[PDB]
C-alpha cells in the first residue's frame, strides 16, 4: 500500500484508538463474557434495553425487597452478558451497583462506535489502513509545535493543576494535537461568545476516543438512570488535569493515556456541593459547577484565543462542607462543547 504521509504522532494516535484487543481488554475488565457478548455482537438497541433494566434497579433501590432485587438483578445479566461461570452473579442491591453498571454502559456505547466504524466502510488493500481509519473520524488533526506559545500555556497547565493527593503518578506530555470535529464549530455558534467559557480537561480510557472524535461528548440516552451520575446526565468536565487523569485508568500495566482539552461554555453556574440527579436546568442556568474544596488559584488566570485557562495553582475554595475535593463542571447540552487539543501522556507510577 501507499504508506502513508501522516506525521508519526498522528499515525501512533490512529493505531493507539483502533486497537481491537484494547476494546477486548476494555470489556473483560467490566467482567463481561467475551464468549456470549464479544465485540461484533456489542448493540446500541441492547445497550438501551441494559440501561432500561438498570433504571427499574434504580426504582426498586430508592423505594426499599432482596426478593424483587434479585429478579431485576438477573433481568440486567441477562442483557450483558457476564463472566460468573455456574454461577449466581452478584446481587445488585446498591446505588454504587448502579453507578457502576451505568458507567459500564457508557463505555460500551464508545466501543460499540469504534468498532463500526472499524467494520463498516471500505476494504482497499492498496490504501494504508492508518489513512482509512483516520478519514473515519471525520476530524482534523494537527501536532501543536513543542515550542509554540499555545504549547507552553497547554504545558503549564498540566504542571500546576495536578492534586497533591493524586500523587501516586505523575504526568509527561507526549504530544500535543490540535483537533477539529468536522461540523462542530458551527453546531457551537449560539455559545461562542456566552460569558463563562472556559478550557477545561476531559479524560477518558484510550478505548473510547475514536467515539468521542467521530461523535463529541455526548450525554447518556433517555434509558440511562439519571441516578447513575452524581450531577445526572451531562457532559462534566474538571479544572485539575489530574482529576481527569484519574478516568484514563492507565496502570503499570499500560502508562500511556489521552485526555481533552475543551473549550466549554459555563454561562451563569448553578453551584452545588453535594449529588443531584437532574437532567434539565432551572430555568436561567447554562451549567452546574460542583464547589471544590480546592480550586487552581482565580487571579493566575490566563486567556487563550480568548477563552479562561484556570492553570493557578491549587488554593483553597473557601468553601466549606462539601462533597467534592476538587470543582467539576456539567453542561447537558451537547452544543455547549468546542473540542480544541488532545494531549498523550505519560504516567509515571511511583509505586
Ligand atoms: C471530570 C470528567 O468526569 C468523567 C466522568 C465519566 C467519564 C466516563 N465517560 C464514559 C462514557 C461516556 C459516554 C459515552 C457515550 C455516550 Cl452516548 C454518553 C456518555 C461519558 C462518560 C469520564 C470523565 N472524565 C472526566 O475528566
Amino acid at each position: 500500500h501507499m504508506k502513508s504521509k501522516l506525521p508519526k504522532p498522528v499515525q501512533d494516535l490512529i493505531k493507539m484508538i483502533f486497537d481491537v484487543e484494547s476494546m477486548k481488554k476494555a470489556m473483560v475488565e467490566y467482567e463481561i463474557d467475551l464468549q456470549k457478548m464479544p465485540l461484533g455482537k456489542l448493540s446500541k438497541r441492547q445497550i438501551q434495553a441494559a440501561y432500561s433494566i438498570l433504571s427499574e434497579v434504580q426504582q426498586a433501590v430508592s423505594q426499599g425487597s432482596d426478593s424483587q432485587i434479585l429478579d431485576l438483578s438477573n433481568r440486567f445479566y441477562t442483557l450483558i452478558p457476564h463472566d460468573f461461570g455456574m454461577k449466581k452473579p452478584p446481587l445488585l442491591n446498591n446505588a454504587d451497583s448502579v453507578q457502576a453498571k451505568a458507567e459500564m454502559l457508557d463505555n460500551l456505547l464508545d466501543i460499540e462506535v469504534a468498532y463500526s466504524l472499524l467494520r463498516g466502510g471500505s476494504d482497499d488493500s492498496s490504501k494504508d489502513p492508518i489513512d482509512v481509519n483516520y478519514e473515519k473520524l471525520k476530524t482534523d488533526i494537527k501536532v501543536v509545535d513543542r515550542d509554540s506559545e499555545e504549547a507552553e500555556i497547554i504545558r503549564k497547565y498540566v504542571k500546576n493543576t495536578h492534586a497533591t493527593t493524586h500523587n501516586a503518578y505523575d504526568l509527561e506530555v507526549i504530544d500535543i494535537f490540535k483537533i477539529e470535529r468536522e461540523g462542530e464549530c458551527q453546531r457551537y455558534k449560539p455559545f461562542k461568545q456566552l460569558h463563562n467559557r472556559r478550557l477545561l480537561w476531559h479524560g477518558s480510557r484510550t478505548t473510547n476516543f475514536a467515539g468521542i472524535l467521530s461523535q463529541g461528548l455526548r450525554i447518556a440516552p433517555p434509558e440511562a438512570p439519571v441516578t447513575g451520575y452524581m450531577f445526572g446526565k451531562g457532559i462534566y468536565f474538571a479544572d485539575m488535569v489530574s482529576k481527569s487523569a484519574n478516568y484514563c485508568h492507565t496502570s503499570q500495566g499500560d502508562p500511556i493515556g489521552l485526555i481533552l482539552l475543551g473549550e466549554v461554555a459555563l454561562g451563569n453556574m448553578y453551584e452545588l456541593k453535594h449529588a443531584s440527579h437532574i437532567s434539565k436546568l432551572p430555568k436561567g442556568k447554562h451549567s452546574v459547577k460542583g464547589l471544590g474544596k480546592t480550586t487552581p488559584d482565580p487571579s493566575a488566570n490566563i486567556s487563550l484565543d480568548g477563552v479562561d485557562v484556570p492553570l493557578g495553582t491549587g488554593i483553597s475554595s473557601g468553601v466549606n462542607d462539601t462533597s467534592l475535593l476538587y470543582n467539576e463542571y456539567i453542561v447537558y447540552d451537547i452544543a455547549q462543547v468546542n473540542l480544541k487539543y488532545l494531549l498523550k501522556l505519560k504516567f509515571n507510577f511511583k509505586t
